[PDB]
């Protein structure tokens, strides 16, 4: 699976989202099923590392991506499951020059995914949580355009949720016990108690995630700690980066080769490169045909 870095799957150009011939090509010649997991975010979030990282790359933490952006994958053979595939899915561009086909990136890369994983950087803000909120119904309606007719039904399709958060290397609270990742996560998740229309626009997305993300898993992450740039434009090895984001960073690639599904279709029939191809085909042409059926909501 000679695929030795990244490729663009869908580029974002003119506001017009094209999915890539080359990257089909490649899709249908694996046959084997495959884990699907999209790492979402903000662009300059530390992404690609997570990437690599997981693509089993030991020489993966570049310094500054200098410029003089939509959906790329990276197909590796997964390295606890033997016979199946991992496709990594990155959305690219995110945010970065800024119709605006962030949402729409966004969408396709929980769609397609297997498992959803959310970079960010900072405490949870409600910016993440109302574009969390958007996507999930995004979705719902994308993936409703593509269903044979014109809801524990919709639940069962949507993948685990992972949220990585990035030079939050603070991370200090307790009540007698230090805080986890995933107790962080439900805090910053609570609702607030109030019968106004302020916190109902503001409990929304936290109802969101309580129904559409059952699996939930939170990763909070040390600040990158590094020998300085020794000549720029490069990309460092993990032996020189701060060993708690190192390690950090490899429990969460742990959790990844363990605990993410096989992608699945309706039925259960599980998902392998020429099915993803289609749904890829699937997708965009129904995003790119501008057309959308206004069905009932979902929340
Ligand atoms: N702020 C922050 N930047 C990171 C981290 N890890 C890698 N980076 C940097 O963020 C950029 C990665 O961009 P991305 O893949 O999110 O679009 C690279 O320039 C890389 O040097 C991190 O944990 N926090």
């Amino acid at each position: 699976i000679h695929m030795t870095g990244p490729m663009c799957l869908i580029e974002n150009t003119n506001g017009r989202l094209m999915a890539n011939p080359e990257a089909l090509k490649i899709l249908s010649a694996i046959t084997q099923p495959m884990v699907v997991v999209a790492i979402v975010g903000l662009y300059r979030t530390g992404k690609s590392y997570l990437m690599n990282k997981l693509a089993g790359k030991k020489k993966g933490f570049s310094l500054g991506s200098t410029v003089q952006k939509g959906i790329w994958m990276w197909c590796v053979p997964h390295p606890k499951k033997p016979g199946h595939i991992l496709v990594l899915l990155d959305t690219e561009g995110l945010g970065d020059v800024e119709n605006q086909n962030d949402s729409w990136i966004f969408a396709l890369a929980v769609l397609l995914s297997s498992t959803f994983v959310y970079n960010s950087i900072g405490t949870i803000n409600q910016q993440a949580m109302d574009q969390l909120y958007y996507v999930t119904e995004l979705t719902h309606r994308i993936r409703s355009k593509s269903s044979p007719d014109e809801s524990a039904d919709f639940v069962s399709f949507f993948p685990d949720f992972v949220w990585t958060l990035r030079d939050f290397s603070l991370d200090l609270e307790a009540d007698g016990q230090p805080l986890t990742p995933d107790e962080y996560l439900t805090y910053s998740l609570k609702l607030k108690k109030g019968t106004s229309q302020k916190d109902e626009t503001f409990n929304l997305p936290r109802l969101c995630i309580r129904k559409f993300f059952p699996k939930k898993k939170c990763f909070v992450f040390d600040r990158p700690v590094h020998r300085r740039k020794l000549a720029q434009l490069e990309k460092l090895q993990d032996e020189e980066l701060d060993p708690e984001f190192v390690q950090q960073v490899a429990d969460f690639c742990s959790y990844i080769f363990s605990n993410s599904k096989t992608k699945t279709l309706s039925g259960g029939i599980q998902v392998n490169g020429p099915r993803l191809e289609s749904l890829v085909l699937t997708y965009v042409n129904a995003i790119s045909s501008g057309d959308l059926p206004c069905m009932e909501n979902a929340v």
